[PDB]
């Protein structure tokens, strides 16, 4: 059922993805790379004292603070959901091999018994109403670009000036490029305007992953992560194999001379993709206004800031169901891309723009280096984009694509299992739009708070409440999938956007509180995804610009965890044992140094201004801007801080572009 074409790097089709410059050529050829990360300035992730610390701390905390999660996956008591062994990884050393990305998810979806389109006309109206509400009366804003981000295919530039020029040129030529694609001239659109080509596959670390201690043997066991070989990926699973990657770290002693303590493993590696910037720029120019609309008009469902902001909504509910989605991005349906595109056309969106958007979700993928002596292969033909990878992580609107799919999926689940009395309100497009507009503002007896694959579903008092409890029971039993669209289950230890919903003895939302996840504090402080990048002089371009700043926001972020004080004391005691130093004093020094360094980047900040005007969100984001790509948005960050991390194309150029895309 159609194998995807594959081209080696030597092939002209793969060569055309890389411009005639050192950076692009190095990206094409980059071999498998691994090595210890610089966790903090002058500290490697594999430092024997650091690993000794992780061994003592993970064992102590698991022993003294076992998980408090009930039969229904509700967190209570200590606010702990699993053991603390997740920190036991040799950061910077990946599992081998990493997965080859699936070229087609059609078989994957069919085999999981998931629908190949909207099941009913009601569902079709609801998905289409989501498009109408999300993409209608948008306001133009500057096109914001992350500083130090790559333009990927074909230039691989990290220079802001070059990136601004590429983005402005893309907005000027998007119409001509989209019209060429409408004629089936994909090679012309790419050759002339760099719109097309492929996604560039980067493998990112998921620094912490499940590890258990087998009581029978006293040996640690790492969670098996299934990977697809090349044959499996190209055939959509028809041929080839799906097998457990090797997380065994014993190899590091032989290969690198690194002492590996017992129960330490190689990190989970996830596929991530970088989009061709010229194609993403016209998409981002529409995506940002869409986010501004949904986070303002539909703030109830979509705009999530603090633990208290989430708590205020959830406390009003009689039932709160914390859902889990299996492998969201790989299962994301291509029929939804086509439905969205068809609906945008119906709304009066420029057909050339819709074509660029459609093409961004069918694009070939260039596989770099999943393992030593593997990769350097283009999957799919750029002359006719026809892949079904699901949702590409570097597509200009991935957050919105996952949010659109999931918000409707959850609403459909509430309608099907709890609220058949609301079906009469969804008769046609105008009534579907009115209903959805009301539901998204939190005006119905059925409610939700969601972001991509994370959500909490709510029921107030009323007719749907009894159904709500049956649905929760069906999820606990876990024998029947409640959705025809995605694989849905309940979360083992219900949390929403990093905050754990801590229930008391009553196990009711009205007396439950949102608290910071103490395990995430440990993940962020002792298992960062990236090194400090001490060699990158411009800190705003680093993956972790100001790591020291996270110490200042720690009490605000995690202070509400029942075991906060206990964890900090355990850290202090273990760090003294391992380094013969005070961890608290070490972090206070790093905080001071990073605070001083920050003023160099903020125009409004004098030589030694201090953190006085900054919010806890500002500080968490400056230590980890990745939180701005999954947890928060632009409006949540102080304006002067957002400027440290992002730069924009003028609203004059985007305003003109937006006028040409949008209906009449
Ligand atoms: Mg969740």
């Amino acid at each position: 059922p159609r194998r995807a074409p594959a081209f080696p790097l030597s092939d002209i089709k793969a060569q055309m993805l890389f411009a005639n410059n050192i950076k692009a050529q190095q990206a094409s050829k980059r071999s498998f790379k691994e090595g210890a990360i610089e966790t903090y300035e002058g500290l490697l992730s594999v430092d024997p004292r650091f690993l000794s610390f992780k061994n003592e701390l993970s064992r102590y905390l698991t022993d003294h603070f076992p998980a408090n999660v009930d039969e229904y996956g509700r967190v209570y008591g200590n606010g702990v959901r699993t053991n603390f062994f997740g920190m036991r990884h040799m950061n910077g050393f990946p599992m081998i091999p990493a997965t080859w990305p699936l070229a087609s998810n059609l078989k994957k979806r069919a085999d999981a018994d998931l629908a190949d389109g909207p099941v009913s006309e009601r569902d079709n109206l609801l998905f289409r109403a989501a498009v109408r509400l999300m993409f209608s009366d948008l306001e133009p804003v500057p096109l914001k670009i992350r500083k130090g981000s790559s333009t990927c295919i074909p230039y691989f530039s990290n220079d802001m000036g070059t990136k601004i020029e590429i983005a402005e040129r893309a907005l000027e030529k998007a119409e001509e490029a989209g019209n060429l694609m409408l004629q089936g001239k994909f090679d012309d659109a790419y050759q002339l305007h760099q719109m097309g080509g492929a996604y560039y596959v980067v493998y990112r670390a998921q620094s912490t992953d499940a590890i258990t201690l087998d009581p029978k043997t006293g040996k640690f066991v790492s969670k098996d992560r299934m990977v697809a070989d090349f044959e499996y990926a190209v055939t959509g699973g028809e041929q080839g194999s799906l097998f457990a990657a090797s997380k065994d770290a014993s190899r590091l002693k032989e290969q690198y001379g690194i002492d590996v303590p017992d129960g330490f493993f190689c990190e989970r590696r996830r596929t991530a993709m970088g989009g061709p910037f010229a194609l993403n720029a016209p998409i981002m120019a529409v995506a940002q206004p869409v986010r501004n609309k949904i986070y303002s008009k539909y703030a109830y469902t979509f705009h999530h800031t603090t633990r208290l902001n989430k708590e205020e909504k959830v406390k009003e509910w009689s039932l709160c169901v914390a859902t889990d989605v299996s492998d969201h991005d790989t299962f994301w349906p291509g029929w939804l891309r086509d439905l969205i595109c068809d609906e945008l056309l119906n709304m009066g969106y420029a057909p050339w723009w819709v074509k660029l958007f459609e093409t961004s979700l069918k694009l070939p993928v260039y596989v770099g280096a999943p393992a030593p002596e593997q990769g350097h292969t283009l999957l799919g033909d750029p002359s006719n984009p026809d892949l079904e990878v699901g949702l590409s992580s570097g597509q200009g609107a991935t957050d919105l694509m996952g949010t659109l799919l999931m918000s409707i999926t959850y609403l459909v689940m509430q309608l099907d299992h709890t609220a058949p009395h609301l079906n009469s309100r969804i008769k046609d497009m105008p009534s579907a739009c009115r209903f959805l507009d009301s539901y998204w503002q939190g005006h119905e007896e059925i409610r939700q708070i969601s972001k991509s694959d994370d959500a909490m579903l709510g029921w107030t008092k009323g007719r749907a409440l009894v159904g709500g409890h049956r649905l929760f029971e069906m999820l606990k039993e876990g024998k029947v999938n409640p959705s025809p669209y995605m694989k849905i289950s309940y979360e083992h230890g219900g949390a929403f956007l990093g905050d754990i919903l801590l229930y008391d003895s009553r196990r009711e939302p009205g007396s439950a509180i949102f608290v910071g996840n103490i395990n995430s504090m440990l993940n962020n402080q002792f298992s960062p995804e990236y090194g400090v990048q001490s060699g990158v002089r411009d800190r705003s371009k680093r993956k972790r610009p100001f790591p020291g700043l996270a110490w200042a926001s720690m009490k605000d972020t995690y202070g509400a965890c029942p075991i906060y004080s206990d964890v900090l004391e355990a850290i202090e005691r273990c760090w003294w044992n391992a380094f013969g130093e005070s961890y608290r004093a070490y972090r206070e020094d790093m905080l001071k140094r990073d605070t001083l360094e920050l003023s160099r980047y903020v125009a409004s900040m004098a030589r030694q201004a201090g953190l006085a005007e900054l919010t806890p969100i500002d500080l968490e984001v400056l230590a980890d801007p990745n939180k701005l790509q999954y947890k928060w948005t632009q409006a949540d960050v102080s304006a002067n801080i957002h400027e440290v991390l992002m730069h924009g194309v003028s609203v004059e150029k985007t305003e003109r572009f937006l006028r040409s895309v949008m209906p009449r």
